[PDB]
């Protein structure tokens, strides 16, 4: 006796795609790799009450690779595998309201995480993926599983391993609208001369090597070819935000004088993230901990500072 059931698959939770299943196959046996919500259900053989729901699969005909390339922009074959792994764990976390913001209540590793999405409610970015964009819009909302479990697929990362803010930060930025943003330099050489470099993009709103936007407008000591050091400072800036980056060192924060920042306690193989913002105080979220002060001192790695447009005064 041949039993059948209705199922949809997807790659994208919006264009559903009509099957027919052998419930006597394994989805594996008749899909390939399909997951039901995040969990691996390949080797699993339909039940009766799978009749009507939704299962995701790989691109595997052309359909597919244009619905999956349009919702993530990336054609990463191991991408959709990689995020319902990820969803599978995101979806058991908790989100608590902290402040006003959206958090992440530690588990796995995920300080890092935790981190960057309280620096995207606080910063103007618009996301280029639609995938980006609705799991933004739910995560701001107190639902931010899929959000969470795309930028473990971006970055490359499982649950459980030890990110970098400014890594991930820089994946995010790649994937969005940083067009019109521009930054001016110039470089300083005693010997050398002068050399300026315009900088676009996620590139015009990163520096690594100091956390003192004011310290990066008056110059910073970097290396010339010829030996010497050479200073670097700011000529021009036209973005919304800034974010400067720098190896996790002791560090005063003064309200008022930053949007946020992240703060890394630990070494290369193991540590914890906070996250710093300057609002009527200075508050410290942890994952689901709050704490206050008036001021700040702490390892800091990253800052993040408002901007509209910035033109030097040093000629
Ligand atoms: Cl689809
Ligand atoms: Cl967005
Ligand atoms: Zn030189």
């Amino acid at each position: 006796e041949v039993r059948t059931i209705k199922v949809f698959t997807t790659v994208d939770n919006i264009n559903l795609h009509t099957q027919v299943v052998d419930m006597s196959m394994t989805y594996g046996q008749q899909f390939g790799p399909t997951y039901l919500d995040g969990a691996d259900v390949t080797k699993i053989k339909p039940h009766n009450s799978h009749e009507g729901k939704t299962f995701y699969v790989l691109p595997n005909d052309d359909t597919l690779r244009v619905e999956a390339f349009e919702y993530y922009h990336t054609t990463d074959p191991s991408f959709l595998g990689r995020y319902m792994s990820a969803l599978n764990h995101t979806k058991k976390w908790k989100y608590p309201q902290v402040n006003g913001l959206t958090s992440i209540k530690w588990a796995d590793n995920n300080c890092y995480l935790a981190t960057a999405l309280l620096t995207l409610q606080q910063i103007e970015l618009k996301f280029n993926p639609p995938a980006l964009q609705d799991a933004y819009y739910r995560a701001r909302a107190g639902e931010a599983a899929n959000f969470c479990a795309l930028i473990l697929a971006y970055c490359n990362k499982t649950v459980g391993e030890l990110g970098d803010v400014r890594e991930t930060m820089s994946y995010l930025f790649q994937h969005a609208n940083l067009d019109s943003c521009k930054r001016v330099l110039n470089v300083v050489c005693k010997t050398c001369g002068q050399q300026q470099t315009t900088l676009k993009g996620v590139e015009a709103v990163m520096y690594m090597g100091t956390l003192s936007y004011e310290q990066f407008k008056k110059g910073v000591q970097i290396p010339c070819t010829c030996g010497k050091q050479a200073t670097k400072y700011l000529v021009q800036q036209e973005s919304p935000f800034v974010m400067m980056s720098a190896p996790p060192a002791q560090y005063e924060l003064k309200h008022g004088t930053f949007t946020c920042a992240s703060e890394y306690t630990g070494n290369y193989q193991c540590g914890h993230y906070k996250h710093i913002t300057s609002k009527e105080t200075l508050y410290c979220i942890d994952g689901a901990l709050l704490t206050k002060s008036s001021e700040y001192k702490g390892p800091i790695t990253d800052v993040f500072y408002k901007e509209n447009s910035y033109t030097t005064t040093i000629k």
